[PDB]
């Protein structure tokens, strides 16, 4: 599923991401924009052989099981395929674990390089929330 900007903002809010660990909704929408272009089916292979999955590009090295990332963990206790669903519940629940991990949203390279410090409120502007 390719979400619209405000549509994703509303889904993220309903799943409790708004202000989770102090990160306003705009941060999460901005991260999803640059990680996946709002596409739940996005996948990208990393140089180390792991793969990033879904709207927030969660990596199989630590967070989900894809059966082909040797030595990796599955800290969200999910198949990586669950991160590709039109329903964002699995990605949100896993993202909540990641952002509590210690480095906050810096775990998302696209957020650090393209959202951090910017006017992230723009990403929810005009949305009926
Ligand atoms: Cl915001
Ligand atoms: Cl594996
Ligand atoms: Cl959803
Ligand atoms: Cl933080
Ligand atoms: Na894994």
């Amino acid at each position: 599923k390719v979400f619209g900007r405000c549509e994703l903002a509303a889904a993220m809010k309903r799943h409790g991401l708004d202000n989770y660990r102090g990160y306003s909704l705009g941060n999460w929408v901005c991260a999803a924009k640059f990680e996946s272009n709002f596409n739940t089916q996005a996948t990208n292979r990393n140089t180390d052989g792991s793969t990033d999955y879904g709207i927030l590009q969660i990596n199989s090295r630590w967070w989900c099981n894809d059966g082909r990332t040797p030595g990796s963990r599955n800290l969200c206790n999910i198949p990586c395929s669950a991160l590709l669903s039109s329903d964002i519940t699995a990605s949100v629940n896993c993202a909540k674990k990641i952002v509590s991990d210690g480095n906050g949203m810096n775990a998302w390279v696209a957020w650090r390089n393209r959202c951090k410090g910017t006017d992230v409120q723009a990403w929810i502007r005009g949305c009926r929330l």
